[PDB]
């Protein structure tokens, strides 16, 4: 943003949101995976109590 | 495509099928996580059956 301007600013930055979007998308996708597992293993450790 | 010639409208529908394509792939990833998740209630359900 410092170095180019509105029109050619926008195409590079819109590479980093493409990328840093996706970045998060891979991060939720397996902590959603990952909270599954610590779910199976509270209901496997409620079950013991 | 009522807007602009073949060349030039490619370059937009393209854009639009990479954020649609991902918006479904984003839906049917979290559409198994839930259906998992139902998959373990069901089996509680069966074994409480």
């Amino acid at each position: 943003l410092s170095r180019l301007d509105k029109v050619e600013a926008e195409v590079q930055i819109d590479r980093l949101i493409t990328g840093r979007l996706q970045s998060l998308q891979t991060y939720v996708t397996q902590q959603l995976i990952r909270a599954a597992e610590i779910r199976a293993s509270a209901n496997l450790a409620a079950t013991k109590m």
